[PDB]
């Protein structure tokens, strides 16, 4: 308090003190580019090894669904069924919910249903993982000319890499971009019916000679007396080599000749999932993304991953080179030195702005040392607190630098003031400064946590957000007020002792003459603040709102879709121009791409590609026709001359949990009992229906597979069985034929590798090859299988959904140039209601967390508004005069409403904290206004005309300092045009714009607000 | 089973898993010659041992397939209890009728 | 062991290697006489180790049910010479026929540290010296191991190494948090540095 | 200070010790009794007093 001006050692010592912990907090506080904003998921995935869409659907995603019951904090669920034989089920939780406790809950009910799923889904393990998507770097691993394929690479990586990475300090998981090794023996019809045998037989012998045989011991116990041996029996071990395979004996003939594995089928090394074509700059190529800790440091973590990496590269075997596709920590790097640049620039700013005003070093010397203090000390609340270092955070601790500031300035200046009048020396001019401004700090600091609290207290993924900001804001603000109340003042009374001058004296003679003859017709003014109302009326209907402005995070996505039942070859052509695209035309900008055929964001299949093209770094690229966006742009229009493609590129979103803030996502769920063709005619019925008004929705489009011919085989029974063939040996040929066979595991260098048993490649391409199969009786006579099967051609889905247990389609879309997300959704809502009875609608992703939680802001914001007010009739001991105050807030948000129009920016959580800090500057300057015009009314005896005017004139100067060092200090803001430029040119339009008017707006018109309450 | 097979089959199997937890200190195991697998995992002082025990038992599903037949059913024991005994009690017989 | 006065009882706490008995089994031999490969390796792996068959009810509780041979038939390596395999024709046939026996050497107990090949190995301190001595001293005769072979600390000896490096930074953190406190209770920087020469004393 | 031997924490008394026999590779249970009995026999016949 007061009693900290006579003990300047006390003061010294806590500053002291709070330098310190910010320093220890400093040296251990986790790092990362973003905080946990997504809601905690948990994904389960089943696998079938040659299982259709339908045949999954039924066997293992209903099972698995009806059993996800009983979990705490489930939002929702959604699942997939591909023709690639994969089961997928997403469950998202409520925000809050512990992603262990939810994962071990779902692992359990899975766990407890494994026994009702079929025992090829259950041989190859349901694995329950936690998705979190804060992926930190995604390392590749390519060949150099021609030496590994990709199935070597990943198996290298796998059996090699893996297990040195997940033990790293700070690393959490790894995740591997490939198929390692498996033992493929691939059949061949001809040689099988020559020998009379059947896959059947194989997959026996198989299983019977690649065995592992506890012998038991030699001696052991119970043993005889006077036992003096016990050894250890081997009996059989687990094959290794493919020749060992090879040699395995199927049968014996009444020649005498034995006949092997090798004489009916090819043993060779291959990979356990052979759909999946990676390329790195056109070579074959295996990547890792390590996926981080809690609690970890990104930069450490990924400095010690490098070194790792560097010291495996010297036992790589031949031509295998490491290469970083997006890499996060140069963001993060580059956060942190803005935060220090912007600190820095705002301390000589302040310097500049003191010794061009007061004109005397010593008063210039006391902020110098205040702010890092206060910097250093929200440093170590927010390491006490419990939070981590991200953009969101360093943010609101760059506004907090000019809220501190702001306090350091008004203190000094106040105590230069009191010893340059009154002739007092500079410690009882200390004493009486602060005995004039302790209250009006303390209200101060209660109406700012009033109105930083609502950000705080959200819902969804946006509080999240909110709540970063709010912290940093409220922790530095209240640390700002203790040091300003504790330091501030024992420096002044230490330290200090006891052209522009001329311009500057006429200039506030100017303002406080027309302030005070200025009342002679105040209504006009005040019709004035209602077309100023009336602004920020029709300035906040035009606002386009955002939520996270998109950065040039230096990678950015392509995605080719061939129209239907395309192999890989072309989807594998198609990605080759892709690549070949952006390394001849944009190789200035562009370094990699990173090409995965097979795999699409719309489902796994033959016809999907992706492509993860990464750009040069900043410094290389300079100008717009260099920047992500014109890059994409460019690449539109190139990539659209590729014909049986659907080619499409655009940029990663900035937080990977959401994008595209104009956008939708429903599920249009069936409901009823109608079919997939029913609801594939309904889903016909919109899209086109929508598309009837683009007035309001524009992107109307299905994420999923559309309807595809299959293959089907009618095997009749009857004549199978009067010939003597059982219909099961028809079946498993045909399954074990087409679609593989995993046998059992069996031993590579020490590592557990899977063995599959699958019909040769030119036997399994055509209908005519189901011709060439053959089965055997029970007298033991092969006969072939085109006897009893006929053949014909359907239709089918290759991918179905199901959304919280009913089939769904997911119909994702956009809405209009100006026409709000409510609007759009309340638009498909009784869009749907045209569509034939049944079927029904539901928001999943972002949509849900909007028909959630809508009606919170308003309220959080009348609560901070009742409270605000509150405040300010406890420190003025009055009803009408907080009036005077809460009638300038207007005036702050007007301009920043104004500059953020003329700029052309949109609303962003970067513009509403920037125009949080600027509304409660502005009430800030308000407060200290109108509590020396209440002093000057209480003691001294003059009327509130005379008492404003003179609060207004003695206030005008440190409100000159502040807003100029505020202006000049976010003005670097605005011109920054280099890397991670969005955020920057918010705060900065924002700032600029906001506290400008907010200034010249409030000096003039709080007397008028002040004379005009009062006489009210 | 002898102690090259399990160590082989079963407690590399299981130990690769172990990797993504917490606050792991270090990791011991051994495999024995009377089919013994007995992965230990330390982690560091305050860590919730319940916590621990859950991420161990979800990462343990993960090498649950891969495991033999004869492995499985037996069963996986994860004991987050002390690892040191603190009493033994034993039970002999006065006379001699019972024998061990 | 050649070091008496520094550390005593070195011991490892392990299993050294043992002989270990391989059977072959000729499976084109045995497929040509008849019997099957799964029959020979279940009769051998039933008669020499054991067979968990059923659950069963002994005074209200349930136990296990085991097959196994009997104490005298598997004791020598002479005693696979008296097991029988069925020919798919019901005709028994010796299993000394189509098998062949030899001895091997193997590890009867395998361990890991972290994820690699370790051995543990404890030890005591000798009379005088104290644990850290101990330590350093293993540390030291470790490094001049062959190449390729580390150490590690686990156990007790983690903990004392944690405490013996941390210990000197609680000590300077103490001393400077008791000058802070000093020099804010008495408005002075002289009285915390006349009190802080004493600290040494 | 920098001569001084250092520790974790000092022994005690806790009235129960242990004792460890390992027998050469390949030795039978018959040995490993007998090796034991030893053990026993010495700890209960000199030193019946403790
Ligand atoms: C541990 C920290 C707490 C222990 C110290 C506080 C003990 C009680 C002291 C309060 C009564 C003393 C008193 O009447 O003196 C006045 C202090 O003001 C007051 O009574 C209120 C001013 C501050 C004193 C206590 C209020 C909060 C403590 C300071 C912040 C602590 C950390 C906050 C996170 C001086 O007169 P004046 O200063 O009012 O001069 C304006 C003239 N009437
Ligand atoms: C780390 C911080 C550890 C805990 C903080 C201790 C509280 C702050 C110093 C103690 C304190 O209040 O000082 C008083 C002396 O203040 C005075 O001599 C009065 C100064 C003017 C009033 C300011 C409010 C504090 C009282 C003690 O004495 P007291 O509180 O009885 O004060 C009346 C007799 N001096
Ligand atoms: C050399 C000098 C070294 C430094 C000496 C001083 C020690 C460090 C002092 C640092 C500066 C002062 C910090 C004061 C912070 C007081 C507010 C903290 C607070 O309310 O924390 C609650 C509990 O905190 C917690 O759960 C964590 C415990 C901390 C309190 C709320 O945290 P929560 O767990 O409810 O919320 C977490 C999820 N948002
Ligand atoms: C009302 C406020 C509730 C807690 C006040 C006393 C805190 C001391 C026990 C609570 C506690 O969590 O213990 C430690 C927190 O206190 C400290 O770090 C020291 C508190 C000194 C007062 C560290 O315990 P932890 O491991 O939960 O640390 C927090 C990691 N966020
Ligand atoms: C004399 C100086 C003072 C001037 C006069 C007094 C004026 C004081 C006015 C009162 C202001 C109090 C503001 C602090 C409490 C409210 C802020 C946090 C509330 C909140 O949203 O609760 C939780 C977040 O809090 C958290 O994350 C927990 C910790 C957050 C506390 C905010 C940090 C305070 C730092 C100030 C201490 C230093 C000042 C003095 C040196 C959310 O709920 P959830 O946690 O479930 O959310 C899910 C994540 N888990
Ligand atoms: C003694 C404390 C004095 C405060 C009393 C009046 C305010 C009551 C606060 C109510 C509260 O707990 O805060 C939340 C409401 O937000 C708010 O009320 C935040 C707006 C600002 C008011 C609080 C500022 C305190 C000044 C320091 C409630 O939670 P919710 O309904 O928002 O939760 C849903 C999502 N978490
Ligand atoms: C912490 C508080 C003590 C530290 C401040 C030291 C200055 C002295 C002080 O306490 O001033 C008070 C100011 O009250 C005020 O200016 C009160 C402002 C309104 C606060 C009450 C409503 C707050 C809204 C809800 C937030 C509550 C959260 C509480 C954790 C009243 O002292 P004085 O006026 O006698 O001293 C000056 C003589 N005139
Ligand atoms: C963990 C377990 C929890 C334990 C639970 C049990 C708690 C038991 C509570 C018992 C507390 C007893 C409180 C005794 C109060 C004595 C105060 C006497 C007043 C006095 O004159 O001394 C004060 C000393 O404070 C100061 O001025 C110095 C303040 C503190 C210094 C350290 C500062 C930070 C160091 C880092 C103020 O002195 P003054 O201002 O009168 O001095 C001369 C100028 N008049
Ligand atoms: C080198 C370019 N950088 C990236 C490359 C990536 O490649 C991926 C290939 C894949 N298949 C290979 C067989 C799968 C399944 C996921 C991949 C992800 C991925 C991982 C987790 C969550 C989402 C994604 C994802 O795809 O979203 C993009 C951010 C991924 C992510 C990034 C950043
Ligand atoms: C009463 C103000 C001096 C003590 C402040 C608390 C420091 C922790
Ligand atoms: C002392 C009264 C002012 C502080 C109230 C809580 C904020």
């Amino acid at each position: 308090a007061n009693y900290f001006i006579d003990r300047p050692v006390f003061a010294w010592v806590l500053a002291i003190i709070m330098m310190l912990a910010g320093g220890l907090a400093i040296m251990n506080l986790p790092v990362a580019q973003y905080p946990q904003i997504a809601p905690p998921t948990i994904t389960v995935s089943a696998t079938y090894p040659g299982a259709d869409a339908q045949t999954v659907e039924d066997s293992v995603t209903q099972v698995i669904e009806q059993n996800m019951n009983g979990l705490d904090g489930l939002m929702y669920m959604s699942s997939t069924s591909d023709a690639a034989g994969n089961a997928s089920i997403t469950l998202t939780f409520e925000t809050g919910t512990s992603p262990d406790i939810a994962q071990v809950q779902v692992q359990n009910k899975l766990q407890l249903a494994m026994p009702s799923l079929p025992e090829a889904v259950q041989q190859q393990g349901i694995s329950v993982d936690k998705s979190s998507s804060n992926i930190l770097m995604v390392a590749a691993f390519i060949s150099d000319n021609g030496s590994l394929n990709q199935y070597d690479i990943a198996d290298y990586v796998a059996s090699n890499i893996k297990d040195p990475l997940s033990r790293t300090a700070g690393v959490g998981s790894v995740q591997l971009f490939g198929s390692e090794y498996a033992m493929r023996i691939w059949l061949d019809p001809q040689k099988l019916n020559k020998y009379n045998l059947v896959p059947s037989d194989v997959i026996s012998q198989i299983k019977v000679q690649n065995n592992q045989i506890s012998g038991g011991q030699l001696g052991g116990m119970p043993q005889a007396a006077d036992q003096q041996l016990n050894a250890s029996i081997i009996v059989q071990t687990r094959l290794q080599t493919p020749e060992e395979f090879g040699k395995i004996l199927l049968k014996v003939q009444q020649d005498g000749s034995q006949v092997l594995l090798r004489d009916v089928a090819r043993v060779e090394l291959g990979a356990e999932d052979y759909s999946t074509v990676a390329r790195y700059n056109g070579k074959p190529a295996a990547g890792i993304a390590i996926k981080l800790a809690a609690g970890a440091n990104a930069l450490d973590t990924s400095r010690a991953v490098k070194e790792e990496l560097n010291r495996l590269s010297a036992y790589f075997p031949a031509s295998l080179k490491t290469v970083y596709p997006y890499d996060t920590t140069p963001f993060i790097e580059i956060s942190i030195q803005e935060v220090f640049k912007t600190l820095v620039e705002a301390i000589i700013l302040v310097f500049l702005v003191m010794y061009l005003f007061l004109q005397n070093f010593r008063a210039t010397i006391i902020p110098t040392i205040a702010v890092p203090v206060v910097i250093l000390g929200t440093f170590a609340i927010l390491s006490a607190v419990g939070f981590t270092i991200n953009t969101l955070t360093m943010f609101g601790m760059v506004l907090a630098i000019g809220l501190l500031v702001d306090d350091a300035i008004v203190v000094v200046e106040n105590v230069e003031r009191v010893i340059a009048e009154d002739k007092l020396p500079p410690k009882e001019a200390t004493h009486k400064s602060m005995g004039q401004i302790q209250r009006a700090l303390v209200g101060i600091a209660v109406v700012l946590s009033a109105v930083f609290m609502p950000m705080a207290f959200m819902s969804g993924a946006t509080g999240e957000i909110y709540r970063q900001f709010s912290i940093t804001l409220i922790s530095s603000m209240l640390l700002s007020v203790f040091v300003a109340m504790s330091l501030t003042p024992a420096l002044c009374a230490t330290i200090l002792k006891a052209r522009f001058n001329t311009l500057f004296e006429k200039s506030t003679q100017h303002y406080t003459d027309s302030t005070r003859s200025l009342l002679r017709c105040t209504g006009r003014y005040m019709v004035v603040y209602l077309l100023i109302c009336a602004g920020m009326a029709v300035l906040f209907l035009r606002t386009p709102t955002s939520f996270l402005p998109e950065e040039d995070q230096g990678v950015f996505m392509t995605t080719a879709q061939l129209p239907s039942g395309a192999t890989m070859v072309n989807t594998t052509k198609v990605l080759q121009q892709v690549t070949d695209y952006y390394l001849t035309k944009e190789k200035d900008n562009v370094q990699s791409v990173f090409t995965f055929g097979g795999f699409g964001f719309s489902g796994q299949g033959q016809n999907n590609g992706l492509a993860f093209i990464s750009l040069k770094p900043w410094s290389e690229r300079v100008g717009e026709e260099n920047s992500v966006t014109a890059i994409i742009q460019r690449a539109m229009i190139a990539l659209s001359s590729i014909n049986k493609a659907v080619v499409f590129p655009f940029n990663l979103p900035a937080v990977a949990e959401l994008g595209t803030a104009s956008g939708f996502d429903m599920e249009l769920l069936d409901n009823g009992n109608l079919g997939h063709e029913k609801l594939t005619q309904a889903r016909n019925e919109l899209l086109s229906l929508a598309a009837q008004s683009p007035n309001q929705v524009t992107g109307v489009r299905p994420n999923g597979l559309e309807d595809t011919p299959m293959f089907k085989v009618n095997v009749n029974a009857a004549k199978a069985e009067a010939m003597g063939v059982a219909l099961s040996d028809i079946n498993q040929t045909i399954s074990t034929a087409f679609g593989s066979s995993y046998v059992n595991d069996f031993l590579n260098q020490g590592r557990v590798k899977k063995v599959y048993v699958q019909a040769g490649t030119p036997f399994r391409m055509l209908p005519d090859n189901i011709n060439q199969w053959y089965v055997r009786n029970a007298s033991g006579t092969m006969a072939p299988l085109s006897a009893y099967s006929s053949t014909e051609w359907t239709y089918g889905s290759p991918r179905l959904e199901r959304y919280n247990g009913i089939p769904s389609m997911e119909i994702l879309g956009e809405a209009a140039a100006g026409k709000s997300t409510g609007d759009a959704m309340k638009f498909m809502a009784d869009l749907v209601a045209k569509l034939p009875a049944g079927v029904g609608y539901s928001w999943t992703g972002l949509s849900y967390q909007e028909a959630l939680s809508s009606n919170q802001a308003p309220a959080l914001y009348a609560i901070s508004l009742v409270v605000v007010f509150l405040a300010l009739a406890a420190l003025y001991e009055s009803w009408s005069i907080p009036f005077s105050v809460m009638l300038v807030v207007p005036l702050g948000v007007v301009g920043a409403l104004l500059a953020t129009d003329l700029r052309g920016l949109s609303n962003d959580v970067y513009f509403q904290v920037g125009l949080l800090t600027t509304i409660g500057l502005s009430a800030k300057n308000a407060i200290l206004i109108v509590e020396f015009a209440v002093e000057m009314m209480q003691k001294e005896g003059k009327t509130p005309i005379e008492a404003i005017i003179e609060a207004a004139r003695m206030r005008l100067r440190p409100i000159l300092m502040t807003s100029l060092a505020f202006i000049l200090g976010v003005l670097p803001l605005v011109i920054s045009h280099g890397a991670g430029s969005g955020a920057q040119n918010a705060v900065g339009t924002g700032v600029m714009g906001g506290m400008f008017a907010a200034t010249v707006l409030a000096i003039y018109f709080v007397p008028v607000f002040f004379v005009v309450v009062e006489h009210l």
